[PDB]
Order: C-alpha cells, then structure tokens, then sequence
RNA sequence: AAAA
C-alpha cells in the first residue's frame, strides 16, 4: 500500500544517489554539501519523487531501509565515498 | 529536471 509506494520512492531515490547517475548528474553535485549531503526537501521536489507522493514522512521512511544512502537529520547522502561527487555551486 |  503505502509499502509499496515506500518500495517505489526508495528505488527512484537511489537511482539519483547511484554512480551511473552521479557522472552525469552536475546539478544534484552543485547542490551538495562538501560532505555530499543535499537537504532531503529538496529531493522530494524533483519529478519523479513529487509524482509519487509529497508526504515528507513516507520519503524519510523510504529512506530509513536504504544500503546506498544515509540520513543525518534532514539530510541524505550516498553512503559510499559521499566526498568525491560534490561540485562547486 | 533527457530519472535534476
């Protein structure tokens, strides 16, 4: 129910926080953080996020399972080697 | 917003 849209929000933000993604990704890169952290509300406003809920309870939950990001307070990064993607603004 |  809401599980399997947690299923789906999960996979589509770890799409965002995959390397595929990364190399190509310079927006998400200049709004990072030097630690790779990007506030979460701001992931929750991209389109394919927004598409499926703007519940910002079911995004951090999504996110709580995840093996390829962390959440510190509001906000996310890729677990492995979070320094090596940010870009300058 | 060529899955920012």
């Amino acid at each position: 129910s809401q599980e399997l849209l947690k299923d789906y929000i999960k996979r589509q933000i770890e799409y965002y926080f995959s390397v595929d993604n990364l190399e190509r990704d310079f927006f998400l890169r200049r709004k990072m953080d030097a630690d790779g952290f990007l506030p979460i509300t701001l992931i929750a406003s991209f389109h394919r996020v927004q598409a499926l809920t703007t519940d910002i309870s079911l995004i951090f939950a999504a996110l709580k399972d995840s093996k390829v990001v962390e959440i510190v307070d509001e906000k996310v990064r890729r677990r492995e080697e979070p320094e090596k993607w940010p870009l300058p603004p």
